[PDB]
């Protein structure tokens, strides 16, 4: 199986303006739009961009990060590898790990 892409989830103050900006930046409209969130599936560069409405803030912040893989089998291998590395993990197919500075990561399947 074995390929993957980065999930970049941004907490944004202005969702509507952000959708417009990122459509222009990556040259494609969003794949999915709902009240309070929108996501882009970008081929080049390979990226899953998630825009999360945060009307409470006044500046774009990092919401969370992720590795998006092809199937559940890849998640398992990732989950086991992270555990062997000595990283404290929580595994459901999903696995969550948090960096030293508090940035949340998730390895999940599309
Ligand atoms: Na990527």
């Amino acid at each position: 199986s074995h390929m993957s892409r980065v999930q970049l989830a941004l907490r944004v103050p202005d969702l509507e303006a952000s959708i417009g900006f990122y459509s222009k930046l990556f040259g494609t409209g969003p794949a999915k739009v709902r009240p309070g969130y929108a996501n882009f599936a970008i081929a080049e560069p390979p990226l899953k961009l998630v825009l999360i409405e945060g009307a409470g803030e006044d500046a774009t912040r990092l919401d969370h990060l992720g590795v998006e893989v092809e199937d559940s089998a890849q998640v398992g291998h990732a989950a086991r590898r992270l555990k062997e590395s000595g990283l404290a993990t929580v595994e459901e197919d999903k696995v969550w790990v948090t960096g030293p500075g508090g940035e949340p990561w998730e390895v999940y399947v599309v």
